[PDB]
RNA sequence: GUGCUACAAGCGAAAAAGAUCGCUUGUGAUUUGCACUCCCCUACGUGCUGCUGAA
DNA sequence: TCAGCAGCACGTAGGGGAGAATTGGC
DNA sequence: GCCAATTCTCCCCTACGT
């Protein structure tokens, strides 16, 4: 139900490792040669019915039936018989049943009779399991057995067809055959189930496609239909007129922004009498207003260009996946030793040995050591290895394919024990060298009841909770609630449900709106287990973050007035060195310039920008910048020095830090969970960002698809290994609290529509590239699955919004993110913001959503005028436990939506966004009399 | 075992490079303590990043 | 404060995978 | 005796927003 793996690095003689490079090598060449096969087959044969069906069956087919079809690829088999009586008797016994004259299992038996192929131990008969429970049978026939015989002869029939296709002279793999003489069967079957497995892959894959390139036409065409396109000429050649003219200027594009600002600036700004022209050009402006004279009421561009949007998709979009072959270097197969496959064997005086079966015939078994881990507490085997005399050397058995290995080192909580019953070898040619790894998976059965019996906590109080669920749950279960915030890592709160209980603090019900009071919950205790650790490593990153950002935006603001194409290599200060030249006819349409990072940096003087100025004017650091070219020279001396001393600060002022401060040895996680990881995380994509500044620029671009320059190898690598060390620790220490505090429950945000919880900058290359909430997801649920514990997800929208006790609507003030201001009796407190995040989900999850403050209503309007503001499963369960709200429903939806906008609740009224902004500028504006 | 976790000089890509990658020699390292589901294949989305143009 | 055109990480969703027991010629 | 070849696939009950 759940496998983790384990990786340990093989030590073996040269000798060794040339064979395992000759093994390596032959099963990549097999594998690409069963692939590129089966493609010929595909492509070349599309008739006689029967290289469609092995393909249909290679397509949706299980490993063993990989397995079965392996006789036949390769060489043949020997008794091609008992399959024809199986179809024939299975046949039968479809077309029995499905008459219905018996209702029994032993019917059924005596009528399939004796020689039916079915060598016993299979399902439809005595449904032997594993125990075989003494020949038992259930009695009457179920639904699943019906069902199910219809894959059994599926499968079959798919070895019929593969039969046939040996017998008609197109089966059998040139390759495969020639190569059978010199190689052993196993490992044929093992490559065959690997290479299979890759194949039904991609052609999963390049079915789906070609299902989305259908589904693409499809919408185009409903799309061009509804519209009625086609009807409208006049409007689409005034459309196609307008385009055009649009086309012809430098500047323009047609995207889904543009069509999103559209409605924002023409439907809008128009009714004010004067041209907005925000940023939308001088000819474009008047040429807009020119066309919109014919459509002043309506917005035709908005329904008109997305056509073209459409049709410039359609084209672009990929008609049959990619294909890709497998290669020793490029697209690696990995062994998967096994009984299967390729045999393997461990042994144990004090060291574990791995003993591989060759690939080739007459050939040794190759024998390794299992190099243990860095401090490994336990670590042994469960069969009898006593030396002898011997006895059979290194040899490779069945019998004992569970191989049981314990192993335990110093990270771990509990000894682990693996039951090897595959393994797989993997190949790493770092420095060029070869070297073999040995991955083994260990295996467990987690229950899985919690997941549905939590289920009963996210229904919408207008139907009974699941009855199922209802009876599952654990009667005095804990619950906790975290949220996964930045700054803080990680902060939670414990709750203890008692179903006995009845009258604690939260109440739940498990039924209609009000009824069934079944049970009730109380607060433990919240905790937070992330700290600032040191100030000083704190306040030095972020000087070298925003550092790096200064420096970034004066080199951009050097390429920006310079010009290049006539770049000089001059020895300055005993260096080549390489500057642009600064004569372009410059203009006056300058963006801001980075007059902070002209102060730090020092390089104001070469600029001349005086002491008097502000961070946002810029017509007169313009004029100045212009009367410093007037007056001063300016020559591109002045530029040479410029940019020297900008290379000297970037090379002298940034880089020795980050060395010295990335090898100071801080992010150990030893005894302290050091929040300044995050901090880290976010500069080295800064380092990254400001090298490649250094690396690229000055250059010509990528022309054809010539390959890449640079790499970025070491950067990346430090970059992702620590991303992955620091989930991880957090995940083990969300485990640890978890187990340490008996918690059988935990619980998470969802926030893909909407993200509070994390930082709030208005843009978005601070987000959703350094952390990902998804893997934080996916590694808590990785490594409490392990121990028995279930995570669910919730809605957690406006979660660091609300008051935890009153459900009112606290502030969130703009100067610190860990105060949020509530008012409970008329005076405001402060409370801890994501701790009150977790109280508002407890709450949101013990009663299932039973007050809601957030709704979308639309608004209505007629051709006469009037206004309805109709809104939009827990929405109208609240409605109905409300208001308690359907023709006259229906008679407003078939009128037009004027647009879509949202309500929110203060109490007993519900207010539009703009006075909810006041109202929480108003609750947020008393701290400053305090 | 990997990863928290590499610094300087040579030379070659190479015509500019203080960036990136590859080799050869230096130099502290040696774990001082934490954690560790790991392989491929798609499609399409983001930003990254040079060159150029626009209000 | 975006536009176009080459390379390029990683997401973000998917798609495979970490097999056991029987049975004739030996 | 015995290893290549060849048949094997269930047992459940669960939500909700984009």
């Amino acid at each position: 139900k759940w496998l983790r793996s384990y990786d340990f690095s093989l030590e073996v003689s040269e000798e060794d490792t040339l064979h395992l490079l000759e093994c390596v090598k032959e099963y990549n060449e097999l594998s690409k040669a069963y692939m590129d096969y089966m493609f010929k087959l595909k492509e070349d044969h599309k008739d006689d019915l029967d290289v469609c069906n092995l393909i249909e069956r290679l397509q949706n087919g299980s490993g063993k039936e990989l397995r079965a079809l392996a006789s036949c690829i390769f060489g043949g088999r020997k008794t091609s018989e008992d399959v024809f009586l199986r179809v024939k008797s299975y046949k039968k016994a479809l077309v029995l049943i499905d008459s219905g004259e018996v209702k029994t299992y032993e019917d059924l038996s005596k009528s399939l009779g004796e020689k039916t192929g079915l060598r016993g131990t299979n399902s439809l008969f005595k449904e032997p399991k594993k125990e075989g429970k003494r020949k038992d049978r259930t009695g009457p026939l179920k639904e699943d057995q019906a069902k199910k015989i219809n894959k059994m002869l599926a499968a079959d029939l798919g070895i019929v067809s593969a039969l046939n296709l040996c017998q008609k002279g197109l089966l059998p793999i040139p390759e495969f055959a020639k190569n059978v003489e010199k190689l052993n069967k196993n490992v044929l079957y093992g490559i065959i189930s690997q290479a299979g497995s890759r194949m039904k892959s991609f052609l999963k894959c390049d079915d789906l496609t070609q299902q989305n390139h259908l589904n693409l036409k499809e919408i185009l065409k409903s799309y061009r239909l509804e519209y009625n396109l086609d009807e409208f000429q006049e409007q689409e050649a005034s459309y196609q007129q307008w385009l055009s003219r649009m086309k012809s200027l430098n500047s323009f594009a047609l995207t889904h922004r543009f069509l999103q600002g559209w409605a924002k600036r023409w439907r809008k700004q128009f009714l004010a009498g004067k041209d907005p022209s925000w940023t939308l050009g001088e000819e474009a402006t008047k040429i807009c207003k020119e066309y919109q004279h014919l459509f002043v009421d309506n917005d035709f561009i908005y329904l008109f260009g997305k056509e073209d949007l459409l049709k410039l998709k359609v084209e672009e979009r990929k008609q049959n996946a990619q294909f890709t072959l497998p290669d020793v270097i490029k697209s690696p197969i990995y062994p998967q030793l096994g009984n299967n496959g390729q045999g393997f064997g461990i042994e144990q005086d004090n060291d574990i040995y791995l003993i591989i079966q060759s690939c080739f015939i007459d050939r040794p078994n190759i024998r390794a050591k299992i190099v243990p881990h860095k401090k490994t507490s336990v670590w042994s085997l469960e069969q009898e290895n006593t030396k002898q005399t011997k006895k059979k050397n290194a040899q490779i058995d069945k019998n004992k394919i569970p191989y049981k290995l314990f192993l335990r080192r110093a990270a771990d909580r509990y000894e682990k024990q693996i039951e090897i019953s595959e393994c797989r070898l993997q190949h790493r040619f770092c420095s060029g060298k070869a070297n073999f790894h040995v991955v083994f998976s260990l295996k467990g059965e987690a229950n899985d009841t919690l997941t549905k019996a939590s289920t009963l906590f996210l229904t919408a109080t207008q139907k009974p909770v699941s009855e199922w669920s209802k009876d599952n749950l654990p009667k005095q279960m804990r619950v906790a609630f975290v949220d996964i915030g930045l700054n803080p890592p990680l902060s939670m709160s414990i709750y203890d449900y008692n179903q006995e209980d009845n009258s604690g603090e939260n109440l739940v019900y498990a039924g209609a709106d009000q009824q069934v009071p079944f049970g009730s919950a109380n607060f433990v205790r919240e905790d937070q287990i992330g700290n600032v650790y040191n100030q000083n490593l704190k306040r030095r990153i972020e000087e070298l973050n925003d550092k790096i950002f200064y420096a970034s935006s004066c080199v951009s603001f050097y390429k920006n007035i310079s010009s290049l194409e006539g770049a000089t290599v001059e020895l300055v200060g005993g260096r080549k060195v390489m500057c642009r030249q600064f004569d372009e006819e410059k203009v006056k349409d300058l963006y801001s310039v980075p007059v902070k990072a002209l102060r730090e940096l020092g390089l104001d003087h070469f600029f001349g920008l005086p002491e008097d100025l502000d961070q946002q004017n810029v017509e007169a650091a313009t004029f100045y910048i212009e009367n410093h070219i007037h007056h001063n020279k300016l020559t591109r001396k002045s530029f040479l020095s410029f940019r020297c001393k900008l290379w000297d600060y970037i090379h002298e002022k940034i880089l020795p830090e980050f060395s010295v401060i990335r090898n100071g040895r801080h992010f150990q996680f030893n005894k302290q969970f050091c929040s300044e990881a995050y901090s880290w995380m976010f500069l080295i994509h800064s380092m990254i960002r400001l090298k490649k500044s250094l690396s690229y620029s000055h250059s010509e671009p990528l022309k054809k698809g010539e390959p890449a320059t640079f790499v970025f190898k070491n950067l990346q690598n430090y970059f992702n290994n620590f991303s992955k060390n620091v989930l991880k620790t957090v995940a083990a220490k969300l485990r640890d609290y978890c187990t340490t505090h008996n918690v059988s429950l935990c619980v998470v945000e969802d926030l893909e529509k909407f993200r509070t919880s994390s930082l709030n900058s208005k843009d978005k290359n601070r987000l959703l590239s350094i952390w990902s909430h998804r893997n934080v997801v996916q590694r808590f649920e990785e490594v409490l699955t392990e121990v028995g514990i279930t995570i669910v997800s919730n809605d957690a929208r406006h979660s660091s919004q609300l008051d935890p006790v009153t459900m009112d609507w606290a502030y969130r003030d703009e100067q610190d993110k860990s105060k949020l201001w509530v008012k409970r009796d008329g005076e405001i407190f402060h409370i801890n913001a994501d701790i009150s995040s977790t109280q508002v989900q407890a709450k949101r999850f013990f009663s299932r959503y039973a007050d809601i403050v957030y709704m979308k209503t639309l608004l209505k309007k007629d051709d006469n005028g009037s206004l309805r503001k109709l809104v939009v499963t827990r929405i109208q369960s609240y409605l109905l436990r409300t208001i308690n709200s359907q023709q006259e429903y229906n008679q407003i939806v078939g009128l037009k939506t004027s647009g879509v906008e949202e309500i929110y609740r203060h109490g007993e009224s519900w207010v539009n966004l703009i006075t909810h902004k006041t109202l929480q500028k108003e609750i947020g504006a008393r701290t400053n009399v305090q």
